[PDB]
């Protein structure tokens, strides 16, 4: 089964936590301390993925996640200015408003898809609003986003060509859309991320307009699918372990902790990419500059040295030092937003439909990916009828 890569991770942690894969041409790292070192050692393991000159120079390609220090620190210090607990005080009620708008549109249905009707849309709508995208543009904004992260319908040759073109169209349309917004918010600010990024300064430096376009597009990519899966996956866990659901209803203040345990147990992001910057040894393995490394946080999260009874879902787990948000200088700067978006949507669902259970029409349909762990649909019956 493809909703279970954890058997394979165990087999690999127990034989060769660091191993070369000859087909994929990468060093896999399955063991907690190894994943930890790959992400912490910025200077050994590089996040530089900027496209060569002969490839398309997208604003995303040189955005925060694809660069190293010293530039990464300059850029990080600036975008961090828009992700403070102070901005969150304004984001929360927008997120509750959107959560209730979405539940209201399916109030009339006994069975609902957690993915299509609630978790897929919620991040897209939130991030539009907090970016400063006006309401009159938000349907076109959802369309662009559906397209830039879509997969192909079938494996036919023409439909793959079509997708590849419509994605480049969307990236370049989005970029022009964002370039306009930046000018509009240049002379008429507002309380939105873009306006904040425009006014930010650090040691007398500022973000260019390209950098801001790139980071905006980045937030779309980084925060949409992942947050969707954190919610879907959390429902899935509670429907699997009814005991934990029942306990969660009786102790509401456990929810943040049970979300953290979904982050550990069914991590939206199973792995990352790094490139070796200098020869290094790792669990006795000689890694040579230029070779590619894939730390699997999903496996690290099942290492008993750091998580007792790792194969058990424990909504009160303590300690729970997952790296679902990475670790080190590239640590997810949206983790606070992902956490409250999951919390608000999931609290409301639990409050309204405590007898919730699998739709008898349910199907296990996992995303066809190894780096991304989540469901295409998650059919649920409310049992309020
Ligand atoms: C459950 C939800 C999420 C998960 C599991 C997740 C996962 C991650 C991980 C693992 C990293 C480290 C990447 C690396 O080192 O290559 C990362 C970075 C990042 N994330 Fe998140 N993410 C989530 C939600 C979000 C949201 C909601 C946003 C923004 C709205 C966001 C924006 C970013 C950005 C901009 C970075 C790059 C930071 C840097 O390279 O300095 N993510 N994310």
């Amino acid at each position: 089964e493809r909703f279970n890569p954890f058997s394979w991770y165990e087999e690999m942690r127990n034989t060769a936590p660091v191993q070369w894969d000859e087909e994929r041409q990468v060093w896999d790292v399955f063991h907690y301390d190894g994943v930890k070192e790959v992400l912490e050692q910025k200077n050994i393991f590089s996040s530089d993925r900027r496209p060569p000159q002969n490839q398309r120079q997208t604003a995303l390609g040189t955005s925060l996640i694809n660069i190293d220090p010293p530039k990464h620190a300059e850029m990080r210090a600036l975008v961090n200015k828009a992700f403070t607990p102070k901005a969150m005080k304004a984001w929360e009620p927008k997120i509750a408003r959107i959560t209730n708008e979405l539940l209201q549109e399916v109030e009339h249905l006994e069975d609902i898809d957690i993915v299509e009707h609630l978790s897929y849309p919620l991040p897209v709508m939130v991030i539009a609003d907090i970016l400063g995208v006006p309401i009159e543009d938000q349907r076109q904004f959802k369309d662009w986003s559906d397209i830039i992260v879509a997969g192909p319908s079938n494996n036919e040759r023409e439909t793959l060509e079509k997708l590849q073109q419509e994605k480049m169209k969307a990236n370049d349309e989005l970029e022009t859309y964002f370039y306009r917004i930046i000018e509009e918010k240049r002379t008429r600010p507002g309380d939105d991320i873009i306006s904040v990024l425009l006014q930010a300064k650090e040691e007398g430096k500022q973000l260019t307009d390209e950098e801001i376009v790139g980071f905006s597009i980045l937030l779309l990519i980084a925060g949409n699918e992942t947050t969707t899966n954190l919610i879907s996956n959390t429902i899935y866990c509670l429907m699997e372990d009814k005991a934990s659901f029942e306990r969660l209803k009786r102790e509401k203040e456990l929810l943040p902790s049970g979300i953290e345990e979904v982050l550990r147990y069914r991590s939206p992001v199973q792995a990352l990419h790094r490139i070796v910057k200098e020869d290094v040894t790792l669990a006795g393995k000689k890694l040579k500059a230029g070779e590619h490394v894939v730390p699997w946080m999903g496996s690290a999260h099942r290492d008993a040295e750091y998580f007792e009874d790792p194969e058990v879902f424990k909504i009160d787990r303590k300690p729970n030092v997952h790296m679902a948000f990475g670790r080190g200088i590239h640590f997810c700067l949206g983790a606070p937003l992902a956490r409250i978006e999951a919390k608000i949507m999931l609290a409301e669902l639990i409050d309204r439909y405590p007898q919730m259970d699998w739709s008898p029409s349910f199907e296990l349909k996992p995303i066809e990916s190894t780096f991304v762990y989540g469901l295409k649909e998650l059919l649920i019956r409310k049992n309020v009828h």
